[PDB]
């Protein structure tokens, strides 16, 4: 990083997190993504949402969504036509690289003002028939899961995501029991900070219009959890000796979540009030199989980009893709797990891929706020080998 | 300017496709990858495992499996290593993925870059939207994606072709000052395929036969111009007095390209013979259904981040998306239409929606050495009100 | 004419309950309803074995993703011989009463002794249709085709539904609104009144649905006579014509499943086993007129068959006019001056419910109960049929 | 004594091949076609004298309601006329044509117009599940030709399985049907070049609204390459299997139509019979084997007619497979000399609906150019059953 101008995070804000086919259900991607955007913005005093001038979103499933998924997200926020819009899909890690690619952005000079974050609506994911137009003559066809072939199933192996958990699990040596015990862990967190009120500042309620309207205003699956049924359930994708579990793994989900960033210049101009730093971020990839561990090479870049020492965290966000995946790379980094996901993880949360990585950053920036904590680190995994970190300041 | 150098030392493409043409049997990550293995194969001194990330535009990224851009990098045989990211902001994806591959150079994150994009429009799916939830009675549509998530502006649920119509009835273009804008780009692009002025840019594709082997060496559609029938067909989008049709806009096309980019620092260190320097680059935005003269704010503002003045270019790339497009916008700058598009545009030559930004560069530097220029200038309007341009000075 | 040929006797019928769309009997098939119902007649047969049966007629529909020859399925579903001869029939809406005078005739040409006949329809199984997967459709949206609609309800010439000629039908015969909602009501009574009383638990094979190993579901009732509500039914928009329109989903039949089926046998085989004879089959009609005029097509198809019967429209004790709508039974009462107190008397399809492939059998099964329970010899069954046709049968109850 | 039937002509479409020649026609309008062709043969008959039809038809996925009723219709019949579609898959066709001698018999029509239509082309593919959802997983799209066609429900085999059952029962070996289908395939391109099936053969006018085109001509016997067709790989068992492509029938597309008439109505209008019919017998056995049924079938019809097995003129044994020609001729003791004179199935085509009226319109010029008296029709069909007919020529 060094010397470079800095990035300055004004606000943030993401809807709750929606069950597959549930809560949130009825509304697209941009619906839930122009949401977000517009309550990070109502959040910054002396900042104007047409003050906005370039916007990097995640969305991996854009299938049926139209035309730049980014570009809908932000004229629906009520941005000017003038925005800047781009849609970014790094799979599970398209959220928190899009921040990334926000931030290099005003580095370069190139804005002083950009909102960054990610959506996906997993229930209006659609399915294809990709045959179609020069068909297919004789025989019997498929209809493809739009989840499963670009969200969910690796591309070489053409294995669906919990058998690479599985080969976390075996690689790393976490049995069915350690995996279970740490999605209680994780579930109970996050019931104990829903009840205490500790999401209320990051979400940002959604009223259904009705019947009288709905209000979604908690996120859906941490309710869900039920040790007894837990702890019995049948493995999910290896029967007999499987170790992951649907209640152990992240759901399907619904939502999205945005950050403003601004540059000191501007910052200052507008006499705004910071709520972080970007300090640093760090991508990285390897073999596709394994991108269960990329975060445990992501995160010491990361580090080292922003200068910071691992011990000197305060918090850390990483994405819980499956319990295995908090495990294996709690254990590779020598990370506690006291330090870990402090209000809970994607497995109690949940998981709308796009916009994990936005989501874990809210969540991360409340967590250093409600511990008193300065310095916060999230990282994220993605299906394909990647990984993608992130080093913040609260101010 | 004051800003570390990015120098492109190599660029390559596919030969452009017809819809369900010459290569409909090849995906969108198979045309990448064989775009960047072409490009990398140029570089003397520089191996394909000293790439450390990829951007690649893709718009219709339904069914091509998880993150499109990392597919095409293991696809050319780069590391497991590489950070990919896919990028669609539309028509322009592959130039804004350019930029965003010098500003990652520009913040030292990376050294050696390949950025461009990819489309199959062929193998483009439909989609079933409402299986999920079910449907009880009554007929079902299935949505053309191509329709749905390449040509259809999100806002207005309009066609392209009406918004350019829209730009002809705006600018005061008749049906016959686009069909000879049409015919004189078929005639350049003929002319530049007839002298061999593609031959370096273009790697020939070779099919393997299930049967005899084919190979595709060049762009599939300036071969059809017919000016007898350009003159006397139909209008495609308003009946009677519609001035835009198939002949005079851009085709639906398969193709990729890419360019390379290495810092300063590298190309010294391996004793790289630079092809061309970034200068710089800009993106503008207006109302969605002017997405037609997007270019003349974007190109005014890469010159100026490029410092140089309009005046001082050699040559101009400016995507036909429509005749109509490059009348507008030669009108809007008073860029003559003898600094445009030398070697035809994608009236003539196709528009592989995800690859054209790139695509372009690409030609503009085989324009810039075949008429022996120096400054040259790429400018590509996007669905959703959106342009990109870039500036580069060949070596 | 009759007198020169055979003589054929029902000697049972059966039928499932009616379940509605997507209702009670979703998760069977075509063929597992008529195997049910097949099955449950011939166990009503004293004297007679299922090996007996030689010939299957069998009503059907919408036959998509059914698989090969339903009647066939229903056949050997039913434990029939693998000997029989199984074909399925479809003349839409009648397919279930032209399947059992096709039985009749192969009887009466001597060249079955035993032929079980009647019809089946899931509506509930009915698929989409993808129409042009063989050949492509290089660019642009597609569409999906409902197979109820496009095989069920949707006159092949005009490419209009059966509601819209129903509509026509009232127009053409003037009956309103609320002639329809009224007469609607009153077969819903009749229904329900029927139900109250057990007048149907003969003629019914309740339906047994497996359960998870864990005591199993039952289904003994028709669905839908329970969902009568007369001011949401006055009160609903119509389906067919916005703001003038007649026809209404309440008062017009429903989609729905199930089946029915009679065992037919010849004279011969009749004394040889010694069987007691329910019914004697005395003539049929068929008869077809305009397309969009089928809602009167029975108007002909009656008078033919009594003609073909040699017996008396003031003869006959009681008329199961099937009521495809509402307006139907009105405007076929009114052309041939039948009064409603001899019609329906247990109720009609618009109360009951419509498998369209097995209602020509159902309302026999359901003629033949009416019979017995208001002391009548005479019926005369008559149901028409989507293209413009429709059939009848006499029966004389023994 | 019940009244006498009599056939009075008989059209039939070109056979096309699958997504051929006729793929650009439904199966009401190549059953229209052929409706008409056989009216316009008979003088003394107006098409308003058509009381009733009966028209097989097997895959009726989105042909829309009632195919037998769009076929008369189409071909320009009263809309007094009573029309049913009758399925009995392979067998439809002639099924139809004993139902409509039935309704003559019994008396309740004198004039009906009786055979089958398929159109495999057109036939679609199915979503089974879109009502009820299915909310994560890949889904299926079933081909309808496969789903109601040409697979055997209980045993869910193709109908390619049963016929490897059929040659491993009765022992014919891949070199003994690929014989055959040469023969029957030489049969069957010397009767085009004698001009023996022009009579039968109703053309289609395809019109440019673009060069008109006229179908004359079955697409299929034209293609027999008899190196090719001994050198291909089996095509539903690997490496021992003795089935194939060529052996086998097509997918294919056409219509056949006869046109029935009573005894008293033969005399009232002086109409001239081609011929008269004379019994028929349906059968059928376990499903898996009824390759086989015909040999059930064919005495059937001969003892319900009258006749004996010697004093047939021409056998008519539909070719489902090249196999199933060879087996029921072992079973029945019937020489091939006596078989499918023109050619059968599997060189001229087999659009499953049709081909039991086909081969009865096929069976009548064979006994003209033949100079034969008393010909057979049989045809096995999936399920287990088969239908056979004997007429005699007048
Ligand atoms: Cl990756
Ligand atoms: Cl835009
Ligand atoms: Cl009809
Ligand atoms: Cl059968
Ligand atoms: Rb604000
Ligand atoms: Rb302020
Ligand atoms: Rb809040
Ligand atoms: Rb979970
Ligand atoms: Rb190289
Ligand atoms: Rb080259
Ligand atoms: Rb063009
Ligand atoms: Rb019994
Ligand atoms: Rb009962
Ligand atoms: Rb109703
Ligand atoms: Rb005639
Ligand atoms: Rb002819
Ligand atoms: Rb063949």
């Amino acid at each position: 990083m060094s010397s470079l101008p800095a990035v300055y995070i004004v606000s943030s804000a993401r809807t709750p997190v929606g069950s597959f086919l549930g809560s949130l259900s009825s509304l697209t991607a941009p619906q839930l993504g122009a949401h977000a955007i517009k309550a990070a913005l109502a959040k910054v005093d002396g900042l104007k949402p047409s003050d906005v001038q370039e916007v990097f979103f995640g969305n991996v499933i854009s299938a049926n969504v139209g035309q730049n998924p980014a570009r809908q997200c932000a004229l629906g926020a009520g941005l000017e036509e003038s925005t800047i819009c781009t849609t970014v899909n790094k799979v599970c890690a398209s959220g928190l690289k899009a921040i990334i690619l926000g931030a290099q952005t005003i580095m370069t000079g190139n804005a002083d003002v950009v909102v960054a974050g990610g959506t996906e609506s997993m229930s209006n994911a659609p399915h294809y028939l990709p045959n179609l137009r020069t068909g297919a003559k004789y025989g019997h066809q498929s209809l493809v899961d739009g989840i499963m072939k670009d969200g969910l199933t690796d591309a070489g192996k053409q294995e669906l995501m919990g058998l690479q958990a599985e080969e976390c699990a075996q690689d790393h040596g976490f049995s069915r029991e350690q995996q279970d015990e740490y999605a209680i862990r994780t579930y109970e967190k996050a019931q104990a900070a829903q009840k205490a009120g500790l999401f209320d500042e990051e979400i940002a309620p959604i009223q259904l219009p009705g019947k009288p309207d709905v209000t979604v205003t908690q996120d859906e699956e941490p309710k869900n959890l039920n040790p007894e049924k837990l702890r019995a359930i049948k493995p999910a994708f290896i029967p007999g000796s499987g170790t992951v579990t649907a209640p152990n793994s992240s759901p399907l989900n619904d939502g999205a979540a945005a950050v403003v960033l601004v540059s000191e210049a501007k910052l200052k101009e507008l006499n705004l009030k910071p709520v972080a730093k970007i300090l640093g971020w760090g991508d990285a990839a390897q073999q596709p199989s394994k991108f269960t561990t990329a975060p445990a090479l992501a995160i010491p870049k990361a580090l080292k980009h922003a200068g910071v020492g691992q011990d000197a965290i305060d918090a850390f966000e990483i994405n819980e893709a499956f319990s295995v995946v908090a495990l294996a790379n709690m254990k590779l980094l020598g990370i506690p797990e006291e330090k870990v996901n402090l209000h809970g993880g994607a497995v109690a949360i949940g998981h709308p891929i796009g916009a994990s990585g936005a989501r874990i950053l809210t969540t991360l920036l409340g967590v250093l706020k409600a511990k008193k904590g300065k310095l916060g680190c999230a990282g994220i995994c993605n299906g394909g080998g990647g990984a993608s970190a992130l080093v913040v300041e609260l101010l």
